[PDB]
């Protein structure tokens, strides 16, 4: 029998909140990376953007008050925490990977907090931009691949 | 601390 | 004078053991399970994992022997036994849950021995997930929101 | 597509298995009953399907080298009536040339159940010697 | 369209017959194992031999020759493959197991062929002895709990 | 390939249980039936009754339940279907028999339902009188002469 303490905390004074997002029971839906339809080798790059499953569009965070804060974005591993869809039936992976710019470049590092800023009076937008390697060697399964990526916006 | 559910899809199929 | 007896009782032979914590005094500190900072009105459900008081990460609890041992994990309801966190100066409440799975579905019950599986020469962690709902009614007063949460590792 | 498991390519048509009774004397008076043996395996034929979502594959077995289920000896013209079942019960009667309907789910192997039963022949002796017959078996989509 | 071939088979020439059934349709009913009343938990195990259908005693197999045939007995797990009786209308199972011998030692282990001798002019007895471990733990719900075990007389 | 069926049945309801057995493995040990020493040939019928393997006493049944049940007993005719004692080492044959009132009349029957009656909260002793002749013809041989009689109490 070990029993044991832990503090739990909340700090209500001046906060930042995130938009975009859907309650899904107790556990906030931010979106969906949709990469599409494909076959099993597929020799361009597959890409697509998060759309937000309450707008459509990309996550717009916004902060409450009047200087600008600044909060970070922090994405997890996936599923298996390496960032490998899985198919729904089979055990056949898919490898992907989250940027933040435009140009696959700036890599949502695993836990890690990529650096964010917002003023008042306006809505940050939070670029998660998919990315999946030319996979030109063995063709995968037929069938839906998934993963559930946790984004952490954190302060 | 806001953490989310970002789904991540493929369908590999034609 | 209702004078009785208390048998007392230990059995030293082959236990588990719980790592990640600290000894605050004569009681275990677990972790603390940290919100973050937030606004009266918060609309996005606020979300926080427990942070072990001695390394930082998950609590990593290991069992002492070869074979897998099943031993079990049990949450109280905090200091008011309704997991509701207390501003230190007002009487205002939050009220809270703790789940274990990363979606908020599998919620460890009050006093409920949550089931666990451990293996020889492997530490397994305690995921401790914290959820607050959306508080869309009534601004709560400024200040700290506090609760310990006395986790119950039993075998 | 579909496909099926436990068969072995007999040449270019597919050995799906044996439906062995064994032994008998020329008048049984209990039932003669055996299960289907896959060529591959020796166990049941596991039919999988190659796709993620459930599939609804059918089932059909026709009516044996002379179109009435009958085994005929190997030298003389002696015939022994038997009928295949779905069911370990002896119930559900795999009708000649019908698709006995099957499901087939996420990374499974389901088992096609091919329950022979031959009935009590407490008239006449049939000849000494080995009786066969093929039945073809058609996992047809 | 995938077709395929079963090669049916049948060896007419000196064989031997199982006493003690009656045909059920078309399939062998070999006997019952009534185990009779019981309260929801039950001390003494519960033991109950089977009971031909034809005759009601112990099911009588007897070859057809002159020489001494070597023959086999196998019974199956049951409906549910794991030896457990399932009430008729709740979700409730009893587990059980069939033995050999008098003294409960010599169990019919699942889908094995327990040899047996029989001789020209007798009939040698199949004792299926069943058995039911003492359930001093939980009460199991009121009603009828029934298997159907396949019993496999092979050579 | 003979295939046949085994139905397999329990009535969880309102049963009745027997008291002062021991469960030697999968097979309940109801008791001892010790006649003791003696001497080649002896004069005087040799009798003893059976000793419960749990408590030393009768063997005491008792139902469970508030209106009267009558439950019978039946005694097999042991190893040997003849009631005979067989010497561990040679093959020489001591012929007994068991009876159920004290003055060695009412015989149990090979087989036979010897009837008995069970009152709500009462426990109602099995007597099992055994009883041997006296054998004043051929000195048996010397060692130790066993059988073991198979109790059956069935509703």
């Amino acid at each position: 029998a070990v029993t044991g303490q832990v503090d739990v905390k909340l700090n209500i004074s001046t906060g930042c909140t995130v938009g975009g997002s859907q309650t899904e029971g107790n556990m906030n839906k931010f979106g969906t990376l949709n990469f599409g339809k494909t076959s099993g080798t597929w020799n361009n790059v597959l890409t697509a953007e998060v759309a937000s499953a309450a707008t459509g569009g990309n996550i717009s965070v916004t902060c409450d008050g009047t200087d600008p804060v600044d909060f970070t974005v922090a994405i997890d591993g996936g599923e298996r925490t390496d960032r490998t869809l899985k198919n729904t039936a089979s055990a056949d992976v898919v490898a992907y990977n989250v940027y933040r710019d435009a140009a696959r470049t700036n890599l949502y590092v695993v836990n890690q907090p990529q650096q964010f800023t917002t003023v008042s009076g306006q809505a940050t937008a939070v670029p998660i931009f998919g990315a999946i390697a030319p996979n030109t060697g063995t063709p995968k399964a037929q069938g839906d691949y998934k993963d559930t990526l946790l984004v952490t916006v954190n302060f």
